[PDB]
C-alpha cells in the first residue's frame, strides 16, 4: 500500500508531490513512536544517496561530516575493486580501519622502521592503518568489496597522498638525484595519479613475502574477527576487536553484531566515546535517546549509516525476516558499554522498585549477565 | 531493470547488500558524468529522510544545517494542516518564508507599531514574516500544505517561542498583574505549548478583520506569486519573487521555475548568493561546478531539498515526463543570475572563439536576451 | 529574618556555610517561580563585584563578556570623575555611548571632516561618539559619574588609543617632524598615558568653542533625554532615545524606563536584536521566557547589568517602595518592541480564546494602544 | 561605616545608587592594590547569585562557563538532600568529583563490566564517578549537602542522562522486549523525570551489597580525604587527593586547605593546568598574576567559586577571625605546584640577589622546604 | 658596511650565520626605535617571498592571510601579461579592484542584466569587478603589470572560476543542449583550464564595444585615478577613489600616496577600517600604535605589502632618496583619516597643553587644515 504520516488521531496524509519509496523504507520516521520529543540531529545517511567515484578497475564512494555532520570524529569509505585491480600504494593523514564484506584482496603497508607487512584478507577479516604509513590493497580471484574507516570525519581528498601523484609534482632531478638515476631512465614516470588501476592477479602470497634488514613487523596488521569466539546470546552474536585484542587498531574499537528475526540489540549506551554503524544487511530501527527529554528514532538498512552521540542511550531491533547485520565503531582504544538490564540488576531491588514505580515482578526479570542480543519472549 | 555503477570500462558490479530503490532515484550519483572530478559537500536531502512530527491537526518535519551541512543560512519545514488546524500563535528569531503547495490557509501578524494584518493565502501565494513579529496560520476547508524557508540553517527549537509556552513558564502573578485580572480568572491558562490543534473552520476573511487605533501595515505581508506575468521561455516558466516586488521580504528572494519534459534551467551562475532548492514536483539532475576542477552531478525529485553553494556554475535539467517544478531560494533582498548564453553573447566573437578554440558556427548561435528555460533543439 | 530556599513542599534549608547578604537581595533565585525552567545563561551581574581602577581624579570599573558571557555584543563602564577632572583624550575601536546619571561634564569630539563639537553634558543628557573618532570628558564643578556603554562586549585595554600613550611610543624624531618642531621643544612629553587626571574646572562653554575651516558638525554629539516627552502611562514613563530621534546613534537604540512602585514593564520583546540593560535604582525582578519550556528568573537593584538575548518573552516587575530605574540598551538603528497585550489586542477575539481557553471575561480586558509600564489593579 | 572607593589620592566617593553590601564583601575590589594592574577577566562568582532548582527533597544550584566564562573546562553544583531523599539514578558526559561538606549519603555506581560498588559517605569524604558509568546519590538519617564538580565547565542539562526519562522516551514495546515482559507490567512507569525525590531511610549499608557473578571493583568509588595525614604546616594544613592516592580519579586532582587567621596559602603557581576553587567558609582575597604587568585581586567567602588560569602566580590569605577553608580543583591526573620561597631558595644566592636588587638578609629567609601555608611573623 | 642590532648600549653583535642582505633592508627592525614596546602581529610580507605562477604569456603570484595572517578581509594577486595576452575569461567569489602600474589592457566585463562593458586601462587608471560579475583583462601592445585586491584575505584557487575549467567539467550533452548544437560542433572544446594564454593584440577599442538590447551599464567599471586633481601638500600628494567618486566600488576605498624625499604621510589613523598597503617603489618605515603601550616599526620597499588594523595610530615616513609611492587600500564604501595634527588644533589650546605638558610654543605649530604629507621643517 501507500504509508501516510497518521498515528491515531495525529498527523494527516500527504498532499505534495512526495517520495513514496522513501516513506516505506521510513515507516518509523514518517510514523514516529510517541515517545520521540524534541531537535535530534539526523543520525542517518546512506551511501546510495552518494556520487560514486568510478574508475577502470573498481569504484570508490564516501560518507563524511560533509554528508553526516554529526559524526565529526569519523568517516567512510565504500570501496569496490575487480579481480587483481590495485588501490594504488599511498598514505593518509587519518588512521584508515577496513571491513572485508565481499571476496578477497592482498594489503602491503611498511611501518616507520622499514619492515614490511603483507597479507591477504577474507570476508569478516579487518585491517587497520596506523596513520601516515603506506599501504596498498589489491584484490584477489573473486574480486573485493569492503567498507573503509577512517578516524577523522573531514576526510576528504586532502586526506590522501599518492604514490605516482607525489613522484608527478617532484622535479625529475630530484627524483633522479634521490635514486642515483639519470632522468632519462625516469621519463616514462606517470603524468598523474593511478588510484585504482587493472592489473594481473598477484601470485602466491609466500611469493610476494619480502625479506628485510629490519625484522618482522612486531604486530599484525590484520585480524580475524569471525575466527574468534564471539559473545553469543539468545538473538544474536557480537564479535569485538579492540586495541586489546587487535593490538595495532588503538584508535578503533569495532563489534560486528548480528541480530536475528524478532530480536534486537539490547538497550545500552557507551561511556567511553560516541558510536558509528554501518548497517550491512537486513533492516533496522534504533532510538537514540539524547537527554532532557530529547529522542528521536530512525529507520536503517543495507548501505545506511548510522551514528550514536557518546553517552546518549539506545538499542538496535530488527524490524525485518532476514537477519540484522551491523557494525559498530568507536574512535577508542576500547569497546565498552553499559547495558541497562545488568545496571538496575546489580542494585538493590527496592531501590530500582522506588525509581520505576514497579514491583518485584518486574526486578525478578533482571539478569546480572551482560546479553547483548535478546529474542523476543 | 537493476542499476549497476558501470560507465564504459570503469566501474563494476555492487556485490554487497544494498539499496536498489535509491540507486533507482539516483542514476547519474551511481552513474555520474566523466566529467565530474573532486570532493564537493553533499547538495542533497529528502524530507522523507526526516522525523515527521505528528499532531492533531497536522505535522512538521525539517530540514536544516544538522541533516544538509552546506545549508548554513537556511532552513526549511514542510508543515501540513487538516481543515480548521491553527499553527499556535508564536513568533521566530528568524524571518520566515512561504510557498503554499497544497490548499488554502489564513494568517495573522501584527507588527511592531500595534498594526495588525490577517488575510488568507492559496495555491502559489506566498507569504514573508519579518524576524520577531508575531503570526499564525489556520488551514481553511481544503486544509493546508505549504513549505516554509527559516533564514538561519541552525533552526531549532530554540528559534521558536510560543504563545500558550510563554504564559505556562511566567508566574501566574505577573500575569494576572500584566492584564489586570484576579489570578482565578486565569486558572484555565494551558499548561504547555498547543504548536498545532484542531478547530472549526474560521467564518469569513472580513468578519475577522481588525481594526485599530494605528493604521493598516505599509506592505502586505503576502504576495499572490502566480498572479505575476512569468518570464517565460522556451521550455518553462520562471516567476521571481523578492525586495524588488514583494516588498516585505528583504532577506528572501525567490522564484518558482517550471521546466518541461525535455528542457532545462540553463547553465548560469548567482553572483549575489547562495541557492536553496526545493524540488516540488518532476526529476531533476544538477551539476554544480565547484571551480578548480571540482563538480559533482547531483539527483532530485519531489520532496528534495537542493542547495548550490555563492557563485559555482549550475543547470537543472529534466530527466522525466511530468513537468519539473521547482523553488530557487536566496538569502537577499534580490534575485540575480548571470547566463553563460547571454554573458559569451555580449563578448566580441572572436574574443570567445579564442577562448573556447570554436568557431564562427558556435558563436551565432549565441543570444543576447536570457532565457533562462530551453528546450533540446 | 534568614532566607531559606524553600516553596511548599520543595526546597530545604541551606546547611553549608552561605552568603546571607546575597540571598537576601535574591529572594527569586533563592526561590524562584515554580514556573521558571530548564538551563538559561546567566542575564545578571553587579559592577560591585568588578575591580575598580582607582586614579587620581576618579575611578573606572567595568562589565563585559568576560564577567556576562551572554552580552558578547555589548559591554560597558562606570566611570567617576571629581571636579575638573579630565577622561584623557582618547579614541576606541566600538561606538560609545553614554548616561549621565550624576553631575555634569564637558567632551569634546572632532570628526573625520576637522570639524569640532564641544558641549556640556547634564544629569539625563546623553552622548553617542561614533567609532574611531576621538572624544574627551571633564568633569564641571560638580564632578559626574555616568554610564558608559560600547558596542562590542570584548571591550578591554586594546580598544582604547590615548594621545599621551601614542605619542610616548612614537619616536621623538617623526613626533617632531610631524609637527615642525625641534625634538628638545617636545622633550617634556609625558612618557606614559594619563588616562584620568586632575585639571582645573574649565570656563563658561561659548570660551571653549573652536571655530574651524571645516563647518559645524552636520548632527549634534549629545542629546537631552529627559526633556523630551515620554511615553507615560499608568505606572511609569518610557524615554526613547534611538538613530530616528538622536541621529548620530546609528548603533545604539536606547529607552531610559520608570516603574513606579506596584506597577510593571508589561511582558513584551525585542522582535530586533538583544536587549542590555543597566538599573540606576530600585529593585527589580525579571523572567525570561527562552523558548522551549525554558525560563529563569533574575533579581536586580542599583548597580546591576542585566541581558535579555534576541526575542525571548519578558517583564520587568518593580518588587520595592522606591520607584525602578532602568536602561534598556539595544545595538540597532532603532527601539522596538512586541507588546503581549497589544498582539493579542488586535487578534479576532474567538482566535485569542481558542489559542489560550479563556472567555470574552479575559480578550475584555485587552487594549490595542501599548502601555509599557501597568500599575497593578 | 560605608565603605568609598579612595586610596590614598585616587578614587572618589561613589555618587550613583549602589550596592553597599557587596562593596563591603569586596574591599580589595572597590580599593585594590596599587599593584594591581591590566584587564584580567572576572575569576569571582558567588552560587547566591545563580537561580537554585528546589525539588521534593532537596535542590540544586550551578555554576558554569556560563557563569564564570574562564573556567572552560570546570563546572560545579552545589546539591542538598534531605534525609533519605534520591538524586536519580543517572549519568553524565562529563565525569564527576564530590566533596561531602554536610551530613552523609550512599552512593551506587555500576561499571562497564556490571560490577558495583555501594559505600557511603561522610564529611571530609570525596566521590569520583568516571564519565558515563551510572550512579546515584542518596541521604542518610542526617540529610547531606556536597560540593560537585564535573571536567567540562559547558554542564547543563545535556550533560544528564536520568533513568526515568530515557524510558519515558522509549516506546513502550520497546522496553517490554528488552526485558521480556508485557507492555501492562510496565504501564506504571513515570511519564516524566524524577531528578530528586523523596524516599524512606535506606537501611544498614551492608545490606544493600549486591553480590554478581563479575567481582568487586578494582577501585573504590570513594576517598576518605580528612583520615590521610596532611601536610601540617605554620598556618594551616593541606590534604591532597589526585590519582595517584585517589585511584579512580584521572580527571580531578583535589586539595583541601585549610588557612589559620593571620596565615596564607603561600605564593605559588601550577605547572600543570588551571586551578578552580571553592571557598567552603571563612574570607579571603586573592591576587592573580596574569603576566606581563597584568594582576588582579579579587575577594572570597563561603559560596563563592574561583579560579587561577594555567601557570599564573597567585596567593590565598586569609583576611578574618574565622579560619579559611577552600579547595583546590585541578583537572589533571595530578596535583603540583611550584613555591615561590622554595625555588629562589634552591638557586644560588648570589644569583637571586642579583635578580632581586637585595641582600644576603633576604636570601636568609629562604627556605628550602614547602611550605603550602605561612603565618604572619 | 654590516649592520648589527645595538643601539646605544642595547643590543649585542649577531654571532650565527645571518640574512645580511635582508637586515640591511630592515634598518627599523633589526635596530627598533626605543619607543617600540609589546607584541604586535607581523604587518610585513614581500610579493619577492611568494612562489610565481608561471604560465605562457606572463604570470601571477599572491600575498593573501596563508602569507600574512593579520590580514584576514584582504589579499592581493602581482599580475603580469605579455602584449596581447590574456587573463581568461572567469568570475570570483570577491570583488576584484585593481591599479596598473605599468603598461595598458582591455576588460571586458558583462553584468547582472546582460549589459557589457569593454575599456581600456593605462597606467595608473583603476577598475573594480563586483563579485560574482565576469571579467576578463587582456594586455596591449606594451604588455601590462598591475596589483590586484580582492576583499577577501581568503582568496585562493577556490576563489576563482573559469570558463574553459566550467565547460571541460560540465556534460557534453548538457552543454549542446544548453546552446542548440550538436556534440560534434562542440568537440573541440579545451579538456583543462586557459587562465591566461598568448594571443594576437585587440584591435581598436571601438571596434570591439558590443551592442545589445539591455542599455548601456549605469555606471563605468574603470576610473582614471591619475587625471583627477590630487590633495597637495608640502611633501606630496594623494588620490582618492572611493564609492563616493568611483561609485561602483562599494567595499574598496583607495588612496595612492606620493611622499618626497624628507616627507612623510603624517601621524594619523583611520576610523572606518583596517589599512592594507601596496608599496610600489621607494623606501618607508611605518610605526603602527597598537594602544596599551604596544607599537612596532616595520620597513618597506617596493614589492611590499602593509597593513594597519582598524584605528591603530601610524605614520609612514619616506626614509630614501627616490619618491615613496604606495597605495592605502580599505575594505568600506569610503576613505576616511583623522589627523593628529589637525584633531589637536580643533581643541581649545589650553586643553592640548593640559594633556601634553607643553606650552603655547607647541600649539601655535598646529594646524586646522588636514595636510596629509608634510615635509621635515
Ligand atoms: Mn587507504
Ligand atoms: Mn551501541
Ligand atoms: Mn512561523
Ligand atoms: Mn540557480
Ligand atoms: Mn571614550
Ligand atoms: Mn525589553
Ligand atoms: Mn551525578
Ligand atoms: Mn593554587
Ligand atoms: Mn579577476
Ligand atoms: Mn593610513
Amino acid at each position: 500500500d501507500i504509508p501516510q504520516p497518521i498515528r491515531g488521531d495525529k498527523g494527516a496524509t500527504v498532499k505534495i508531490p512526495r517520495n513514496i519509496e522513501r516513506d516505506r523504507q521510513n515507516p518509523d520516521m514518517l510514523v514516529p513512536p510517541e515517545t520521540d520529543h524534541g531537535t535530534v540531529s539526523n543520525m542517518k545517511f546512506s551511501f546510495s544517496d552518494t556520487h560514486n567515484r568510478l574508475e577502470k578497475g573498481g569504484y570508490a564512494r564516501e560518507v563524511t561530516v560533509r554528508e553526516l555532520p554529526i559524526s565529526e570524529n569519523l568517516a567512510s569509505v565504500n570501496m569496490r575493486l575487480k579481480p587483481g585491480a590495485i588501490a594504488e600504494l599511498h598514505w593518509h593523514k587519518e588512521a584508515e580501519w577496513a571491513y572485508m564484506i565481499y571476496g578477497s584482496a592482498r594489503v602491503t603497508i611498511v611501518d616507520e622502521k622499514g619492515r614490511s607487512f603483507i597479507d591477504d584478507v577474507g570476508e569478516g577479516d579487518l585491517w587497520y592503518f596506523p596513520s601516515g604509513l603506506p599501504h596498498s590493497i589489491q584484490a584477489l580471484e573473486e574480486g573485493a568489496e569492503f567498507l573503509l574507516v577512517f578516524d577523522d570525519g573531514s576526510f576528504s581528498e586532502n586526506s590522501t597522498f599518492q604514490l605516482t601523484d607525489w613522484l608527478a609534482h617532484t622535479p625529475k632531478e630530484v627524483i633522479a638525484a634521490n635514486f642515483g638515476v639519470t632522468k632519462e631512465e625516469i621519463s616514462n614516470l606517470p603524468g598523474k595519479e593511478k588510484y585504482i588501476f587493472e592489473n594481473q592477479l598477484p601470485g602466491s602470497l609466500k611469493d610476494d613475502i619480502v625479506e628485510g634488514p629490519n625484522g618482522e613487523v612486531p604486530y599484525p596488521f590484520t585480524y580475524r574477527l569471525l575466527e574468534q569466539e564471539p559473545i553469543e546470546s539468545e538473538g544474536g552474536k557480537v564479535y569485538i576487536a579492540d586495541s586489546t585484542n587487535f593490538k595495532v587498531s588503538k584508535t578503533i574499537a569495532s563489534a560486528l553484531v548480528t541480530v536475528e528475526p524478532g530480536a534486537m540489540r539490547e538497550l545500552h549506551w557507551h561511556p567511553n566515546t560516541h558510536e558509528w554503524q554501518y548497517y550491512i544487511s537486513g533492516k533496522a530501527r534504533m532510538t537514540v535517546f539524547a537527554s532532557d527529554g530529547h529522542a528521536r528514532t530512525f529507520n536503517y538498512q543495507a548501505g545506511d549509516v548510522g551514528y550514536v552521540p557518546f553517552a546518549m542511550g539506545h538499542y538496535v531491533e530488527n524490524i525485518g525476516d532476514e537477519p540484522l547485520v551491523f557494525l559498530e565503531i568507536f574512535k577508542d582504544d576500547h569497546y565498552a558499554d553499559v547495558s541497562l538490564n545488568q545496571w538496575l540488576a546489580m542494585l538493590p531491588e527496592t531501590f530500582v522498585q522506588a525509581h520505576l514505580d514497579l514491583g518485584k515482578d518486574f526486578t525478578d526479570v533482571l539478569s546480572k549477565e551482560k546479553h547483548p542480543v535478546v529474542k523476543k519472549k
